[PDB]
């Protein structure tokens, strides 16, 4: 029962406030649009899009920010605080942090050249955070294709089109050397590189991520257009130039009979990818929301109201 018109009477300019915050932030941090999209993904995969990920530690629950998928990885929380403060100034006690993050994710994709659409709204904010659930639910870059599929199925995204389209989020943003070292030097305990990685690209990545190098050094997910939201992600996969294992699995796994045609169709038509990305984003945004009088309108996104 989420609806795109939820704030049309109570805070009609919310989307513009969000967009203006991201644009101002992009002036100093060109990565923030990618980081915000990822925060929304990590919100939704853990008890639904309920802003659980934004809560700080308390003595009764641990923050999801300490999860393996978030710690020293997720970023942009201060930007969310800034846009929440601005929306609170304009429409007090009205817009949930969960909806704010959803809007910010959509605006981030559009600002980077991606599709533009009106997200469903009406989510409410959780009363707790779910660290253990984050550690169980968030997929990992060394997952095989059946494990990736199971990770999406576990949160309610059954369709291979969900997985292939949402993986297109890696058409922009950055990845730490840590998560590709195995592919470059010791894949599956062979002491050898991943044979599905293009051998010329292998040499490039070894130059960026040497053995004994800084594991926190960042590499672009999309070697073609690292900052533009477009379908080049899938073109890379067809050339064996997916960056992390879970990217290339979509095209090269023995289990990819159903994902290969999707990768090819998205590589062949930007419109096909953009349509599928919006559809999959709206489904992800629909994972187990609190609505109505459930949850609250959190006033400070880091803490429950008191
Ligand atoms: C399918 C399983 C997925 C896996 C295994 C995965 C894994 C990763 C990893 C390892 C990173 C780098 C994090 C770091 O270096 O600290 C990353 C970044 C990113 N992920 Fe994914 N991810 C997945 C799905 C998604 C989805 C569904 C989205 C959004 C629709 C997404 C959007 C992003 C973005 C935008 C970044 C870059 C963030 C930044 O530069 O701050 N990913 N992901
Ligand atoms: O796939 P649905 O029916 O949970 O939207
Ligand atoms: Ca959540
Ligand atoms: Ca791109």
């Amino acid at each position: 029962q989420l609806t795109p018109t939820f704030y049309d009477n109570s805070c009609p300019n919310v989307s513009n406030i969000v967009r203006d915050t991201i644009v101002n932030e992009l002036r100093s941090d060109p990565r923030i649009a990618a980081s915000i999209l990822r925060l929304h993904f990590h919100d939704c995969f853990v008890n639904g899009c309920d802003a659980s990920i934004l809560l700080d530690n308390t003595t009764s629950f641990r923050t999801e920010k300490d999860a393996f998928g978030n710690a020293n990885s997720a970023r942009g929380f201060p930007v969310i605080d800034r846009m929440k403060a601005a929306v609170e100034s304009a429409c007090p006690r009205t817009v949930s942090c969960a909806d704010l993050l959803t809007i910010a994710a959509q605006q981030s994709v559009t600002l980077a050249g991606g599709p533009s659409w009106r997200v469903p709204l009406g989510r409410r904010d959780s009363l707790q955070a779910f660290l253990d659930l984050a550690n169980a639910n968030l997929p990992a870059p060394f997952f095989t294709l059946p494990q990736l599929k199971d990770s999406f199925r576990n949160v309610g995204l059954n369709r291979s089109s969900d997985l292939v389209a949402l993986s297109g989020g890696h058409t922009f943003g950055k990845n730490q050397c840590r998560f590709i070292m195995d592919r470059l030097y010791n894949f599956s305990n062979t002491g050898l590189p991943d044979p599905t990685l293009n051998t010329t690209y292998l040499q490039t990545l070894r130059g960026l991520c040497p053995l004994n190098g800084n594991l926190s050094a960042l590499v672009d997910f999309d070697l073609r257009t690292p900052t533009i939201f477009d379908n080049k992600y899938y073109v890379n996969l067809e050339e064996q130039k997916g960056l992390i294992q879970s990217d290339q699995e979509l095209f090269s796994s023995p289990n990819a009979t159903d994902t290969i045609p999707l990768v090819r169709s998205f590589a062949n038509s930007t419109q096909t990818f953009f349509n599928a990305f919006v559809e999959a984003m709206d489904r992800m945004g629909n994972i187990t929301p609190l609505t109505g009088t459930q949850g609250q309108i959190r006033l400070n996104c880091r803490v429950v109201n008191s």
